[PDB]
């Protein structure tokens, strides 16, 4: 990804200049060390520049044509994708506003983008989840159509005290209410058939259920395992990158529809007063995202081991990702050490799973997928419990934007801790009702959410 201009857009986008994060009732019971991010220049918190920092992520392309070992990695992952039977029709517009089997509804809570943003016009001005409504929305397809710009946010959300100083804030590429609809339209069956088909043949884990999926995850990836990290894996994204995701498509039967992945690539983006293109990278918060980043990650790593490994067969190798997530096996060791050093030559910057400073071997007792790691039960060792590290859920109490969803919150977080023991989840149980605020919600014991837990295989 690169910013190839800088131009005068016309119009003011005004961000707010103060985060929504409170401290929570738990900011004092429990510890943390993460911070709101810098949303604005002017933060006390800095100590660099804040917009150098933020677009720094784009660290330039690499310009080629798709090599030998992309038109290989591209024809195996076609293979792996053919028996799934991804149907390239269009899904109605109500289907994509408002969702069908597979496909949730369009996340009203998120801004509608250019141009209604400027017009003081929200996503629930057009959908009406009540009526299920399209007529307006088809009005406003007429009217502003689509290929419209992107319109760059700072995530508000918490940073390591480090990142703050950085001022290494994260960015939302909001696409158009036009564009999010539009593509949905064009590949609503294929974000269903990935979205049921969580595995190594989608390599996918899109729109899962940890608590299912998580026991068939070692079954799938049954051999040597081995991950890695990502530094800016979106905006790191050469164009021939989106080459090979558009042969894919092409492969699958799409035609005219490989236009939204041009619209991907080569991105216009609103930011303040300014109109910035970029030669690249995936924007954040464009409808299906996710999935493409995962189809293109399947596209990665196979292109990696072909050149890699000499004798590879891929159809012994598997892998399931998410977005830039990725566990993946191969019946002999695999070492990410030397994918990485491919890896560069494309552009891409990988470096070893969680942060850590050296390359060590990965197992299922340190390895991470979706930030949880993997643990068996011991009442039925063949399920396996997706264990998300209970210092996550401390910095996330310990924080709000609306006390109002405390409740929520709290039995979102509930869900999550119970995976780490009965002696965890006690305490951290009884750290809630340790405050008025606390004992006044429901929380679930560890028996009962054990008893629909087991309920469900
Ligand atoms: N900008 C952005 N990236 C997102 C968002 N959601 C998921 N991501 C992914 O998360 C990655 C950003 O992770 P960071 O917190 O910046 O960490 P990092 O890029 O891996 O950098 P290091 O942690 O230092 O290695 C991007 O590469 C995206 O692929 C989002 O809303 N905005």
């Amino acid at each position: 990804g690169e910013i190839v201009s800088n131009e005068k857009s016309g119009v003011c986008i005004n961000a707010p200049a103060k985060t929504k994060l409170q401290p929570s009732v738990f900011h004092q019971v429990f510890e943390g060390s993460k911070e709101p991010a810098v949303l604005n220049s002017k933060d006390p918190r800095l100590k660099t520049d804040f917009e150098e920092a933020i677009f720094s992520k784009y660290t330039g392309n690499k310009i080629m044509l798709m090599d030998e070992y992309m038109e290989e990695a591209v024809d195996h992952y076609v293979g792996c994708l053919e028996p799934l039977d991804i149907s390239v029709d269009p899904i109605p517009l109500e289907s994509a506003m408002y969702g069908m089997d597979g496909l949730e509804a369009l996340d009203l809570t998120t801004s509608a983008g250019f141009p209604y943003l400027l017009q003081g016009k929200k996503k629930r001005d057009i959908f009406n989840r009540h009526t299920r409504d399209t007529t307006e929305m088809t009005k406003m397809l007429e009217k502003y159509g689509v290929d419209l710009p992107f319109v760059t946010f700072v995530k508000d959300e918490l940073r390591s005290k480090e990142k703050v100083e950085k001022g290494k804030s994260r960015l939302i590429e909001a696409s158009s209410l036009n564009d999010s609809v539009a593509m949905r339209v064009a590949f609503g069956n294929l974000y269903a058939t990935f979205h049921s088909n969580p595995g190594t043949a989608t390599g996918s884990a899109v729109g899962c259920d940890p608590d299912i999926f998580w026991s068939k995850i070692p079954i799938l990836l049954d051999g040597e395992i081995f991950a890695f990290d990502y530094t800016g894996y979106d905006a790191s994204l050469s164009p021939v990158w989106f080459a090979c995701l558009k042969k894919v498509l092409i492969k699958l039967g799409y035609t005219h529809q490989t236009s939204f992945i041009d619209y991907l690539c080569h991105s216009v983006h609103l930011y303040k007063d300014r109109k910035y293109i970029v030669n690249g990278g995936m924007p954040s918060g464009s409808s299906g995202t996710s999935i493409f980043n995962t189809m293109i990650n399947n596209i990665i790593i196979r292109t990696l081991l072909i050149r890699v490994y000499k004798g590879i067969d891929l159809d012994q190798f598997k892998m399931i990702a998410y977005g830039d997530d990725v566990i993946a096996s191969y019946p002999h060791k695999i070492d990410p050490a030397l994918l990485a050093e491919a890896g560069k030559h494309y552009g891409l910057v990988m470096t070893p799973a969680d942060k850590g400073t050296s390359f060590v071997d990965t197992n299922w007792e340190n390895v991470t997928f979706l930030k949880r790691y993997f643990r068996a039960d011991d009442q039925y060792p063949f399920l396996i419990h997706p264990v998300m590290p209970m210092k996550e859920i401390h910095e996330s109490i310990r924080w709000t934007k609306d006390p109002r969803n405390t409740q929520d919150h709290v039995r979102s977080l509930c869900y999550l801790a119970w995976h780490n023991g009965e002696e965890a989840y006690n305490e951290f149980c009884r750290k809630i009702r340790s405050v008025p605020v606390g004992r006044a919600l429901t929380l679930p014991a560890y028996s009962s959410l054990r008893r629909k837990w087991l309920d469900s295989f």
